[PDB]
């Protein structure tokens, strides 16, 4: 496996729920950036350099994922609600020294980056999330135009062991085929090979598959009902947040981004980027300026 | 080897313009047509055809594509799958048996064709019998979470090929028996004749086969759905005195009743729920048998 972030370092961080790996360079404010799925930290090779030159970066994979340990779920799907991986990764930012950091999340890390900002405000410094809507409102909007486009959100909620049995005849086909349909080409050329084979390779382990069900599972039950509390009560974030969205991704197939999240946060600037879901590697430069202009 | 599950029955090919259809046929009387659906094959009504050949001629069909029927072509809308395109092939069918006027009755996909046929061509129907479904048009206008997460496979089994039959392709005996036991009442397969469940496993065994289901699947999200539309939006109704059966546990079920929308689809239409889940002929099949002979007679 290639390594992607020349020049970075690498962190095996202990928390109470295992251990999560981190690739981490340049100096400045921390900022911690997370992936989604059916990725790992290396989707931010092309625009974690150029942060690097202001902030100090942390890539991490998300609990469960990539090199990350993989806590033994339950039936709640516990170590992989929103909410827990917020809170180990709270505990990694801790055990660095940062208790106070910018985070950017894409996809599923963007649901924990959402999530810890609800959860832990005072843990943030500024939030950017890429690419998504909270969970609820994915859920709130589950008609047949919507329930065809994710499909999978419902395919890999299904009880274990259905999604992980279908999944193991033929696992780089699915990942190659999440890669692929997502991006605005609807093909692979968007990523780098290297980074391809990071994918495949990661969800090649029967147990990471699992851990992806398990995280889905989490978004159709604990994380939407965990949502699902906070805009009935009415609890906005309150952390000065981005929200950047693909004008092909998946954010903005089921509303208008921006509308949406000023009703989940108090103070939110947004932008569109040509591109599919997969922004930071479809539009890096684009997605890089965005990044470094709102955290400065 | 695949168990006889109709001692006494014939066995028929039936051509049509589209291919040919599979049946049992036995008994003597009115005409009847069974038409199963999805994991399914004819052979689920081994456990209520008989009591029905006691008073009818019972055809016990598989669906085009499905069983030992021929598949037909499919082409980029799935027309050979619409319900309305199968709906026109039994009719074929039935009148090469001399049957232009018959009575009906479907489980799940067959159950689709039914209907379908029904609002498409009343005429040919005496009585329409529908098995723990409501219309395609109510489940996709139903999609919520709870929905999604029930019936994922109505858009799971949607998607563009060949990605839903190279996920079936990873483990097709699972996945047949998991949609087999998890939509009963005792959530396993005990409420099935293992000879009948090697039928379903046989057929779910043909990629050619499960390739099918998903185009039956895909004409469901698509043309199935816009054929419906129309008949909602022109307000057209089934005229066909109408029996609605469904599991207490089946699929049909929410807390507002199949009947109450089957009201809305149908001029004449009774109904009532059977201790069952999804699989009424055989998880309850006396209590299946008696409402149809019932309501057939």
């Amino acid at each position: 496996l290639a390594d992607l972030f020349p020049g970075f370092g690498s962190e095996w961080i202990n928390t109470s729920s295992g251990r999560i790996f981190a690739r981490v360079g340049g100096d400045g404010p921390p900022l911690l950036l997370l992936h989604g799925f059916p990725q790992t930290h290396v989707m931010w090779h092309r625009v974690a350099p150029k942060l690097a030159e202001r902030f100090k970066v942390i890539v991490a994979d998300l609990p469960g994922y990539g090199w990350s340990d993989m806590p033994e779920s339950d039936e709640q799907h516990t170590p992989y609600t929103k909410r827990a991986m917020a809170k180990q990764l709270i505990e990694a930012m801790e055990q660095l020294g940062h208790v106070h950091f910018a985070l950017a999340g894409h996809d599923r890390g963007a649901r924990v980056s959402y999530r810890l900002a609800l959860d832990s405000p005072g843990r943030l410094s500024k939030l950017a999330v890429l690419d998504i809507l909270p969970t609820y409102e994915y859920w709130q909007r589950m008609n047949r135009a919507y329930a065809l486009k994710i499909y999978h959100w419902s395919f890999l909620a299904q009880p274990a062991p259905l999604p992980e049995n279908l999944l193991g005849g033929d696992p780089d086909f699915y990942v190659k085929a999440k890669l692929a349909s997502w991006t605005r080409a609807g093909d692979l050329s968007a990523f780098d090979p290297r980074a391809v084979e990071h994918y495949r390779i990661a969800f090649a382990d029967p147990m990471r598959r699992h851990v992806m069900c398990e995280d889905y599972r989490a978004g159709a039950y604990a994380d939407f009902e965990h949502d699902k509390i906070d805009v009935e009560a009415g609890n906005k974030i309150p952390v000065p947040m981005l929200a950047l969205w693909g004008a092909s991704g998946i954010a903005q197939s089921a509303a208008t981004p921006l509308d949406v999240w000023r009703k989940w946060a108090s103070d939110v600037q947004g932008a569109p980027i040509e591109s599919g879901h997969f922004l930071p590697e479809e539009a890096p430069d684009q997605t890089a300026e965005a990044l470094v202009r709102f955290f400065s």
